[PDB]
Protein backbone atom coordinates (compact mmCIF):
# COMPACT_ATOMS: atom_id res chain seq x y z
CA UNK A 1 0.00 0.00 0.00
CA UNK A 2 1.07 3.58 -0.92
CA UNK A 3 0.01 6.92 -0.72
CA UNK A 4 -1.22 6.96 -4.47
CA UNK A 5 -3.53 3.67 -3.95
CA UNK A 6 -4.15 4.50 0.03
CA UNK A 7 -5.94 7.29 -0.39
CA UNK A 8 -6.70 7.68 -3.95
CA UNK A 9 -8.37 4.40 -3.39
CA UNK A 10 -10.40 4.55 -0.45
CA UNK A 11 -12.99 7.36 -1.32
CA UNK A 12 -11.46 10.51 -0.69
CA UNK A 13 -10.30 10.98 -4.33
CA UNK A 14 -11.64 9.56 -7.79
CA UNK A 15 -10.27 9.84 -10.72
CA UNK A 16 -9.04 7.54 -13.90
CA UNK A 17 -5.79 8.73 -15.23
CA UNK A 18 -2.44 6.70 -15.87
CA UNK A 19 -0.17 9.31 -14.58
CA UNK A 20 -0.29 10.54 -10.98
CA UNK A 21 -0.95 13.84 -10.58
CA UNK A 22 -1.36 14.31 -6.87
CA UNK A 23 2.55 13.63 -6.61
CA UNK A 24 3.05 16.07 -9.46
CA UNK A 25 0.47 18.91 -7.98
CA UNK A 26 2.32 18.35 -4.37
CA UNK A 27 -0.16 17.13 -2.57
CA UNK A 28 1.57 13.71 -2.02
CA UNK A 29 2.92 14.70 1.02
CA UNK A 30 4.08 11.63 3.62
CA UNK A 31 5.82 12.74 7.49
CA UNK A 32 5.62 15.93 6.53
CA UNK A 33 7.73 15.57 3.41
CA UNK A 34 6.70 15.59 -0.10
CA UNK A 35 6.94 12.48 -1.79
CA UNK A 36 6.81 11.23 -5.13
CA UNK A 37 3.84 8.46 -6.16
CA UNK A 38 5.98 5.48 -5.52
CA UNK A 39 6.17 5.92 -1.77
CA UNK A 40 5.48 3.38 0.44
CA UNK A 41 3.09 3.92 3.59
CA UNK A 42 3.16 2.82 7.01
CA UNK A 43 0.96 2.47 9.78
CA UNK A 44 0.01 4.63 12.65
CA UNK A 45 1.63 7.09 10.59
CA UNK A 46 0.52 10.79 9.22
CA UNK A 47 -0.39 11.66 5.20
CA UNK A 48 -0.77 14.85 4.29
CA UNK A 49 -2.88 16.30 0.98
CA UNK A 50 -3.00 19.98 -0.82
CA UNK A 51 -5.67 21.21 -2.27
CA UNK A 52 -7.19 24.74 -3.33
CA UNK A 53 -9.29 25.59 -0.64
CA UNK A 54 -6.54 24.02 2.67
CA UNK A 55 -4.61 21.55 3.17
CA UNK A 56 -5.32 18.46 5.38
CA UNK A 57 -3.45 16.14 7.16
CA UNK A 58 -4.66 12.87 8.22
CA UNK A 59 -2.87 9.94 9.97
CA UNK A 60 -2.96 5.94 9.04
CA UNK A 61 -4.81 3.69 11.54
CA UNK A 62 -2.92 0.27 9.57
CA UNK A 63 -2.17 -0.92 6.51
CA UNK A 64 -4.58 -3.24 5.68
CA UNK A 65 -3.08 -3.95 1.93
CA UNK A 66 -6.19 -3.70 0.00
CA UNK A 67 -6.55 -2.37 -3.45
CA UNK A 68 -9.99 -0.57 -3.72
CA UNK A 69 -11.44 0.19 -0.08
CA UNK A 70 -15.16 0.83 0.12
CA UNK A 71 -17.06 2.99 1.72
CA UNK A 72 -17.40 0.73 4.29
CA UNK A 73 -14.09 -0.21 6.20
CA UNK A 74 -12.67 2.89 5.01
CA UNK A 75 -13.14 4.41 8.48
CA UNK A 76 -10.50 2.56 10.47
CA UNK A 77 -7.09 2.77 7.86
CA UNK A 78 -7.24 6.70 7.70
CA UNK A 79 -8.60 9.53 9.30
CA UNK A 80 -8.33 13.53 9.62
CA UNK A 81 -5.82 14.06 11.95
CA UNK A 82 -7.50 16.68 14.91
CA UNK A 83 -6.69 18.02 18.60
CA UNK A 84 -9.76 18.71 20.71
Amino acid sequence: MRIDKFLQSVGLVKRRVLATDMCNVGAVWLNGSCAKASKEVKAGDTISLHYLKGIEEYTILQIPALKNVPRKDTHLYIAPKTKE
